[PDB]
């Protein structure tokens, strides 16, 4: 039988736990509300491993390139994860220069 779609599932989502893993402890630069910068990294999250991966999964053409096997838009997994979860990033962070920074992360990794 072809892959059903809860078997690609299944190994979409231990693509992008295999590449968060890899990456947990990596800082990424994120924008701050005064034009600098402050750094963050999956590690900060203090979720569950499946929690994280299964928001990944909603960055539009994660999926996908998890499916395939390809890199995947790390910092801008982890800003989305970030907003939707963390407290402490959603008070360092200026929401609107996040937004064109993730667009822009993942406009150029799904072409």
């Amino acid at each position: 039988w072809s892959a059903t779609n809860e078997e690609d599932d299944l190994s979409v989502e231990a693509e992008i736990a295999h590449q968060i893993a890899e990456s947990f402890s990596k800082k990424y630069k994120f924008p701050s509300r005064s034009s600098g910068i402050f750094l963050y990294n999956f590690e900060q999250l203090k979720m569950n491993l499946d929690d994280i991966v299964k928001e990944a999964k909603n960055v539009p053409g994660v999926t996908r390139l998890a499916h395939d096997g390809s890199k995947i838009p790390l910092r801008c997994v982890l800003g989305w994860v970030a907003l939707a979860n963390s407290k402490k990033f959603q008070l360092l962070v200026e929401a609107d220069k996040l937004s064109k920074i993730m667009q822009d992360d993942l406009n150029r990794y799904t072409s």
